[PDB]
């Protein structure tokens, strides 16, 4: 369920004019710095020459359950691995990406407890900790396009250390010298990459940091490495923790579930009741689109959670039903003017709306009621904001309401009205 997304120049011909980086995060599902950094990179950066291939979350099932690894430690599965392991197919996908001839370098992002120090200081600051370090398996990889791992790492670290938020967050180099006997790292992703003659690096941001600070450091590491590779790029924001926080918590983010209208990710009520979902369909098979890359659905008891990374955006209490795709549009009067409103759209209303009757279709405006009928048809009513019971809104702001259409016990679609 992981996916690779390309960040490429507009002109295909420019792809071969600078190096190619494979950027990977989310091998552990409870390390949101890494997968929020890949998400922001995908949403807000442009690559002008060369290519950056991104797997924003390697372990998506585990991310959805805020779990380090549902099927074990995915980053110990790159050497010996039983074909029956549930993640065996995913590991082969990742290995195939790493080993492609077009890839020159690999950057793997993680979050880790404490702060790495080369010497022991205390329980939080010591050599067994991984927070805020930039990691190589060895100094050099003979046969790579860019064999000088140590020089790249030192220069990337220098770049990150020019932008520290507090001196305790200073980055240090960790060279695990993996081939010489680090049996754990011999099973990990970056060692596999070195063995395919790729330049491979890992960045670990401290779990002691708030998310926006972790993401800040991961973005510094990405930029530092891109600069070393001479992959030119732009971003549409200033790289500081306040801007990172604003971009993670962006009110323009949305999720489109199945053929339903887009809903905002943020400021939803915590529970959406009687929420139509296609019947006879496993939750991971329900289509979901977003302008973010780390959104999904997951079952929890009798609810379906909408997830944005590790963040719970709402709890759907599903109404499983056949989705009949026959209805494409509905005639509505909006602020006195008829228009044909597409099923699955959001229509802004300043004053009022009225749904024209349809022969075999009933409309239920959720939050509007004329009687206590259990299958209402609310076509033919002129409806204003003041007619709604506000607690039925999708949003905490009480402006967005669902209109659901039904045809003979099947669901014919939804339109949202947004009062502006
Ligand atoms: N804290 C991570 C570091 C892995 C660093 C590098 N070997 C990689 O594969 O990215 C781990 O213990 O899996």
């Amino acid at each position: 369920s992981m996916e690779m997304i390309e960040k490429a120049p507009t002109d295909l011909e420019d792809r071969d004019k600078a190096p190619h980086l494979l950027l990977l995060a989310g091998i552990q599902g409870d390390e949101p710095g890494g997968f929020n950094a890949t998400n922001l990179f995908l949403m807000h950066y442009s690559v002008l020459k060369g290519l950056v291939e991104v797997v924003p979350v390697l372990n998506k099932p585990s991310m959805l359950r805020n779990h380090r690894g549902l099927y074990g430690d995915m980053n110990r599965k790159f050497a010996a691995l039983d074909k029956k392991d549930p993640e065996y197919p995913t590991i082969q996908e990742i290995k195939s990406l790493i080993a492609k001839p077009n890839i020159d370098a690999v950057l793997h992002l993680h979050d880790g407890g404490g702060y790495y120090r080369p010497v022991y200081v205390d329980a939080m600051l010591n050599p067994k900790r991984w927070g805020n370090c930039f990691i190589i398996d060895q100094d050099e990889v003979k046969g790579a396009k860019f064999p000088n791992l140590l020089a790249f790492a030192n220069n990337t670290i220098e770049s990150i250390n020019a932008h520290l938020l507090h001196p305790i967050e200073e980055y240090h180099l960790k060279n695990t010298r993996t081939a010489q006997g680090d049996t754990e790292m011999q099973k990990a992703l970056t060692f596999y990459a070195i063995n395919q003659k790729k330049s491979a690096f890992a960045n670990e941001a401290s779990k002691e940091l708030p998310l926006a600070s972790r993401v800040f450091y991961h973005l510094q590491a990405i930029e530092g490495l891109l600069n070393q590779l001479n992959i030119p790029f732009k971003r549409d924001f200033e790289l500081n923790p306040s801007s990172v926080h604003a971009l993670i918590n962006d009110k323009s983010l949305w999720a489109k579930i199945s053929s339903l209208p887009k809903i905002p990710l943020f400021n939803l009520r915590p529970r959406l009741n009687h929420f139509p979902l296609p019947h006879n369909t496993k939750i991971p098979q329900i289509p979901i689109e977003s302008n973010a890359y780390i959104v999904g659905l997951v079952k929890n008891k009798q609810e379906v959670f909408l997830k944005y990374g590790n963040k719970l955006m709402t709890r759907l209490s599903p109404f499983y039903i056949e989705f009949d795709p026959s209805l494409e549009e509905v005639k509505m009067q909006i602020d006195n003017k008829d228009q044909m409103v597409k099923i699955g759209s959001v229509v802004e209303v300043k004053e009022s709306f009225y749904i024209h009757a349809m022969d075999n279709i009933r409309a239920n405006v959720i939050g509007f009621s004329v009687s206590n009928e259990n299958k209402p048809n609310e076509a033919g009513y002129t409806i204003r904001f003041k007619d709604f019971q506000k607690r039925f809104s999708l949003d905490k702001q009480e402006r967005i309401y669902r209109i659901e259409f039904y045809k003979n016990n099947a669901f014919s679609g939804m339109i949202l009205v947004k009062f502006v």
